[PDB]
């Protein structure tokens, strides 16, 4: 018990939630509309 509770408390010692919380974020700061609009207008130009 005593080792698994050490072990518990090392793992939310580095808090992992908040690595992937500002993860997220960053993620969500990029042009994902831009890419988008490329691809359709570079589609429809193969079309064409």
């Amino acid at each position: 018990q005593v080792l698994m509770d050490k072990l518990v408390e090392l793992a939310h010692q580095y808090k992992l939630k908040e690595t992937i919380q500002k993860l997220s974020n960053v993620l969500q700061q990029v042009k994902i509309k831009d890419y988008f609009e490329k691809l359709v207008g570079f589609i429809d130009d193969a079309v064409k």
